[PDB]
RNA sequence: GGAAUUGACGG
């Protein structure tokens, strides 16, 4: 990071802040003002050495904790102290992250001053002016380019890191338009007009669009260019506009279709190109190849998903015609292509819906065979973290497969039935385990849909789950299953009495648990004790309401 | 009162 010199803290300064963070995440505060007073206390010892605290791996975390938990005056004080060295920080391994926090808080505060009126608006504008000669540099920089991305979001009232948007004064809008065109001008060696750009500077721009750090910045600009440029200069920098293939564009499109970064870029950008330009790329370069591309799970499949969302009725149907006969084979690796087709089929009024269900079942629960078990097919239950002495935590593919199963259960009743049968085919032993599993407990919970599961299947699930009433009651996850059971147990009151009895026998264990005492409420167990007839009455009112 | 290394780039 030669872009500025910050130096380092000494062991004395290190230990003070190393200790402030300790006692700050300890969160042993006995009031809010006490915790605030401690933050102010930190900001205080931090004055004059802010550039050092923010560029250290030991204390940069601390600084954004501070940026989030501090005053709006103090926030303006911290921002003001980064004056003159914003580019340096922007390009810095640790500081670039703090500038990001700083800027999101700042953006929130800028709205409060817009909707309830040195102001934060002017402060932001100062730093912006300070970065403008460096934007093209920043775009390619492995740290700075994230700050440039964020800035463009804020300036366009798009949504920010860590699902909220913020409104902006007109100057922010004017600044955005200024820096888009500054980049555009600085990407075209001049120039006269669209019609006067060399096929070598078009190639050089295309080259940026598949760069691992420049590409998201170019996606973003294309995403927000439409706000002023009703001609969309940057799109037209990348793709052509005539009804025929161009050998350079074609060679380029094939690379996008086979390259991870270029796949992202094509898919993120189709979601914001004008339909006429997207239909052109489809018909020219993909239409007659749609299955071959669909089979490219890591590159290009994703472009097919984007076509399915942003093309119009007639054409997403053609793609569905091509791809649904292939779906079960495509699910062998790329499960998320399943979601794109389910969603697309629904968007077109259940188009080919029966065939999609046929295919899903063909893959995850093929009628013909034995050992049919959608928990093995779809979650790979046997080769999973489920039930280890090895002290492993649930994985991200586990969470991903679980969510896919759940959406399958939402999709149709056939799948709800299939996984219930699959759960009963398990050894009791193993179904119980899933209830204690951070990720898989959600799958059990998802099955407990009273009006949707016939009373015989309910009763048999209840034969298993009931054995563990108390244990489920006191478990982080099992307690969420036990709550669902209050309703599931409708028209089956023998199982209600049996469960409520079990919980009550072990009352002091059940209460005096964080989770147990909530189950106690949800099952109205206090009524079960004080006023049985009133408890029974609730049961009857439940059965009537649900049936 | 609970789910985490997604197909690209950062502690």
């Amino acid at each position: 990071g030669p872009e500025a010199s910050f130096g380092v803290l000494d062991r004395e300064e290190l230990e003070y802040f190393k200790q402030a963070e300790s006692t700050l995440q300890l969160d042993a505060f006995e009031a809010p003002e006490e915790k605030f007073q401690f933050v102010t206390s930190i900001i205080e010892e931090a004055k004059g050495k802010e550039l050092k605290l923010v560029t250290s791996q030991i204390t940069s975390k601390l600084m954004e904790r501070v940026i989030l938990e501090c005053d709006e005056t103090q926030l303006k004080d911290i921002f003001q102290s980064f004056n003159g060295v914003f580019f340096g920080l922007s390009c810095h391994k640790y500081a670039s992250h703090v500038l990001e926090t700083l800027f999101v808080r700042s953006a929130a505060l800028v709205e409060r001053e817009l909707l309830t009126p040195v102001t934060m608006e002017n402060m932001f504008l100062f730093m912006l002016n300070e970065l403008k000669p460096h934007l093209k540099t920043m775009m390619n920089h492995q740290y700075a380019s994230h700050v440039l991305r964020l800035l463009i979001l804020i300036l366009s009232s798009k949504t920010l890191p860590n699902n909220k948007v913020y409104q902006t004064p007109e100057s922010f809008k004017s600044e955005l338009r200024d820096i888009i065109t500054t980049l555009y001008k600085g990407f075209t060696n001049g120039a006269e007009s669209r019609s006067d750009i060399s096929q070598s500077t078009i190639t050089k721009f295309r080259e940026y669009s598949v760069d691992k750090v420049a590409s998201p910045v170019i996606q973003l600009i294309i995403q927000v260019e439409g706000i002023f440029d009703r001609d969309r200069s940057f799109w037209r920098l990348v793709f052509n506009t005539a009804d025929e293939k161009d050998p350079k564009e074609e060679s380029f499109l094939e690379y996008l279709l086979s390259d991870p970064v270029g796949s992202h870029f094509l898919e993120n950008v189709i979601g914001s190109a004008r339909l006429k330009y997207v239909e052109r790329l489809y018909r020219l370069y993909m239409k007659d190849r749609i299955v071959k591309l669909a089979k490219r799970d890591t590159t290009g499949a994703f472009v097919v998903r984007a076509l399915l969302e942003h093309l119009k009725e007639k054409d997403v149907k053609q793609i569905l015609d091509a791809v649904v006969p292939e779906l079960s084979m495509l699910l062998n690796s790329n499960m998320d292509f399943g979601t794109a087709i389910i969603n697309a089929s629904n968007k077109q009024g259940g188009y080919l819906r029966d065939d999609v269900i046929a295919q899903l079942i063909q893959k995850y629960y093929p009628e013909k065979s034995d050992a049919k078990n959608i928990l093995e097919s779809c979650l790979l239950l046997s080769a999973s973290t489920l039930g280890n002495t090895r002290d492993d935590w649930p994985t991200a593919e586990e969470r991903r497969r679980s969510v896919f199963l759940e959406q399958l259960i939402d999709y149709d009743d056939k799948f709800l039935n299939i996984t219930i049968d699959s759960m009963l085919a398990l050894p009791e032993e193993r179904l119980i385990q899933m209830c204690y599993h951070g990720v898989f407990s959600h799958v059990v919970e998802h099955v407990l849909q009273t009006t949707r599961v016939d009373i015989i299947k309910r009763k048999m699930l209840l034969n298993i789950l009931s054995k563990e009433s108390v244990n489920l009651a006191c478990n982080v996850y099992g307690s969420h299953i036990m709550d669902k059971l209050w309703e599931f147990t409708a028209k089956l009151t023998l199982y209600k009495e049996r469960i409520a009895r079990a919980l009550v026998l072990e009352t002091e264990k059940v209460k005096n648990s964080i989770y147990g005492r909530q189950v106690w409420k949800n099952w109205k167990l206090e009524l079960y004790v004080r006023k049985m007839w009133d408890w029974k009455k609730l049961i009857k009112e439940q059965e009537f309401e649900i049936f």
